[PDB]
């Protein structure tokens, strides 16, 4: 692909992160957290679901 | 005029299914899985992440 636009960045880094959820990884750290738009609450979104695994192994 | 524009569409799909995994529900379908683009690609990611919440259950 190519990197010409800061599009792909967050999109890519959102796959990471799924990945690491579905492993049962309750320490690596959502990205983006600090924004304000539309991919901010995504972000945040991601963070609460993560939240909710670490409740439910403990 | 907001409510007109296809953007939001998405990203609050996307926000509901995000509190339905929250929840431990096993059965909500996931939206724009047949999409081709970086926001299908995105869908897929959280179809996997349902699946493995399944599997954990189980």
């Amino acid at each position: 692909g190519s990197h010409m636009s800061t599009i792909t960045r967050p999109i890519i880094e959102l796959s990471n992160t799924f990945d690491k959820i579905a492993e049962g990884n309750l320490e690596a750290e959502v990205p983006h957290q600090n924004r304000a738009d539309e991919i901010g609450i995504l972000a945040k979104s991601i963070e609460r679901l993560r939240r909710s695994l670490k409740v439910a192994m403990e």
